[PDB]
C-alpha cells in the first residue's frame, strides 16, 4: 500500500525525466 503508493511517484518521474532528457 505505501510502497505502491510511493512506486507509483518515482514512475512519474521516470517519464518525465525520460521525455526531458530526451
Amino acid at each position: 500500500f505505501f510502497h505502491h503508493i510511493f512506486r507509483g511517484i518515482v514512475h512519474v518521474g521516470k517519464t518525465i525525466h525520460r521525455l526531458v532528457t530526451g
